[PDB]
């Protein structure tokens, strides 16, 4: 089998994207945000603390036939940028893009933090970092792509994520139309839990390229690229102006700047990332000052590939016995 679905930005600044999700019978349709850096799927829900829901759409297990209480148990999760959320567990079908898992584990939200009551456009997340990261207590549960895995004619997703557009997420195969060039394979490390490999190195514009050993993660839930603090203070003192601000919480820089590009290595392949993908605009509504797409992991305690990065690229998943991570522009 195979899925494909389209990811969409949840706004102008590619903060977040959103992939539309069919759960329980008959199909309620929610849109889930794709995280590679997490591995629990849950939703706003019937069971939501009223106070905290607001516009999203939310699933109701009681209207639908194939719900079933996973009796006992319960999740709870926090996120790295401070949010979080917590509830119980239904099993049900679920199916993403034409792929169907039946008896998955949604996890239904009884409580959700501010962040998420706020974002109207993400009705939940679903995980696809490794299983051994799902909060489900007493058994912990699998991800979507780790239950759909022996269906899949191939054990890989890829992500296509778009800057300022539209991208996908395909399930069990590898569009060949969608990339140029050769995708370059690289180890990938599950001992954290995560897509975690290690780039080659980096250059800022028209740079030489430096040769050096980046350990991150492949994470499509995070919005921009945090990366050590040497090679951040490298790329923003190419753009005049730029500061990291402990008010603002990072580098801005004058909106009236030009930024210049990011590489990053991947083996011996090179991952370009144009300036303006690095552009998130004014850091309050009429401000002259604008947040930088590159920021410090000092203090993270992980370098994470987010979609700053990703997007750049086409990137695939490979679950494999032996996972790696593959790279290739497009």
């Amino acid at each position: 089998s195979t899925g494909s679905a389209t990811t969409t930005p949840i706004d102008s600044l590619d903060d977040a994207y959103i992939t539309p999700v069919q759960i329980g019978t008959p199909a309620q349709t929610l849109n889930l945000d794709f995280d590679t850096g997490s591995s629990d799927l849950w939703v706003f829900s019937s069971e939501t603390t009223a106070s905290e829901v607001d516009g999203q759409t939310i699933y109701t297990p009681s209207k639908s036939t194939t719900a079933k209480l996973l009796s006992g148990a319960t999740w709870s999760i926090s996120y790295g940028d401070g949010s979080s959320s917590s509830g119980d567990v239904y099993t049900d079908t679920v199916s993403v893009g034409g792929l169907t898992v039946t008896g998955q584990a949604v996890e239904s939200a009884k409580k959700v933090s501010s962040s998420f009551t706020e974002d109207s456009t993400i009705d939940g997340l679903l995980g696809l970092a490794f299983s051994t990261l799902n909060t489900v207590s007493p058994t912990q549960q699998k991800t979507f792509f780790d239950n759909a895995k022996a269906s899949l004619d191939s054990p890989v997703f890829t992500a296509d994520l778009g800057y300022h557009a539209p991208g996908t997420y395909n399930f069990g195969f590898i569009d060949t139309t969608a990339y140029t060039g050769s995708i370059t394979y690289t180890a990938v490390s599950t001992k954290q839990g995560f897509w975690e490999w290690t780039s080659t190195g980096y250059a800022v514009g028209s740079g030489t390229f430096k040769s050096t050993s980046i350990d991150g993660i492949a994470d499509t839930g995070t919005t921009l690229l945090y990366l050590p603090a040497t090679v951040v203070s490298a790329y923003w003192a190419q753009v005049s102006g730029a500061k990291s601000s402990s008010s603002v919480g990072g580098y801005v820089f004058p909106c009236s700047a030009t930024l210049p590009s990011f590489t990053f290595g991947v083996g011996s392949a090179r991952i370009v990332i144009p300036g303006d993908y690095i552009d998130f605009g004014p850091i309050s509504t009429g401000s002259s000052s604008c947040f930088g797409g590159i920021q410090s992991s000092a203090g993270i305690g992980i370098n994470i590939f987010g979609d700053v990065a990703l997007k750049a690229a086409f990137v695939v998943f490979n679950g494999a016995t032996t996972p790696t991570l593959g790279f290739a522009s497009k």
